[PDB]
């Protein structure tokens, strides 16, 4: 049930669009980013570009890098687990909820955010997208694409030079001086 | 906290564009369509008309009316129970499989699709969206908003002049006609 595409030499993600497909847990096309496992079941050559659904899971672990989209949403809608989501809105209060299985997080653009992971193997189901298309496909670009199901037996950290050629190709704007203010 | 907005009195999505927020399970805007409970954590006036993040859940039942979308696609990704989901392709071929937790399905426009729940209370999450939009209201059209928690005590059984006048307003082509083979 294999296909070969330009993301991956072996998908369960056919190549052409307008093709129905199911795809089975954990299956989708994978990238390590960090201790995460991100997992791509649909991308923008799936939907003309409009929209994305992908999974992101890892051990219990410190705060993400903190960063902002310009033209992307975000969907934090957690299925394992226990997230904690940082978010602060435009004006500048800054929020936190540690969210259970069957809650949910939305991260608008412009507005800073990070994640922490406090239960080993939590998972978040996730849709990154908004006017200038998806940007999936940044995780297995700043990390790594990976053949291997399953957890990253030891973290994937980027040379610090991907920090820079892929911020300008995704979406994506890293604040390394970020605070949070509640704990 | 609780928000007015065009679409409910009473609201967990803020009003706003560009604001930030979390809903906590089951919180979203719901609604009911037949014995299923649709729910809304995210619409597309949140994310500029791009895309959305709904779940749907219900009791064992038949499958839903079969049915196409002519600019939207669909993912059915299964959170709970198990839930057969059955799509014909551009070339007429049928398609049917069974998807538990974790699985993912994914419904491209024009093609006819139709899902049924096989285990009671199954869960899935939804997005449906494409060039023209979002779709997530639909459902409360065709079927009703709702202010109660947990699935519909009994089913909703839409006028059958609100199958007539939804289409004029949504993009979702009822299929009656439709036999599915697979089984
Ligand atoms: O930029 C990032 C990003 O957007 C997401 C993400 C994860 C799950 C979601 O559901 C979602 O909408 C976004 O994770 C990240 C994890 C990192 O280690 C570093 C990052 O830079 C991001
Ligand atoms: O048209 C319909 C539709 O799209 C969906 C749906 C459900 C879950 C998803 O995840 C999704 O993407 C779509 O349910 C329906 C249920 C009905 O009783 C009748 C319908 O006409 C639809
Ligand atoms: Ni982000
Ligand atoms: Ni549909």
């Amino acid at each position: 049930i294999e296909y070969a595409t330009r993301h991956r030499a072996r998908s369960f993600i056919p190549p052409e669009p307008g093709k129905p497909y199911f795809i089975e847990k954990g299956l989708g096309d994978r990238a390590h980013l960090f201790g995460d496992l991100i997992t791509i079941y649909a991308g923008g050559e799936q939907t003309e570009n409009t929209f994305n659904f992908f999974t992101c899971e890892g051990p219990k672990g410190e705060v993400i890098p903190a960063h902002s989209h310009a033209d992307t949403y975000e969907v934090f809608y957690i299925t394992q687990g226990a997230v904690r989501l940082f978010v602060e809105d435009l004006e500048g209060e800054q929020h936190e909820k540690l969210l259970t299985p069957g809650d949910f997080g939305f991260v608008p653009k412009n507005c800073v955010h990070a994640y922490r992971m406090e239960r080993h193997h939590s998972q978040v189901v996730g849709v990154a997208a908004g006017p200038g298309g998806t940007f999936e496909r940044f995780f297995e670009s700043l990390g790594t694409p990976a053949e291997e199901l399953g957890l990253p037996v030891r973290p994937f950290v980027p040379e610090p030079e991907k920090f820079r050629t892929v911020p300008e190709q995704y979406d994506v704007r890293f604040r390394p001086d970020h605070q949070w203010h509640t704990g």
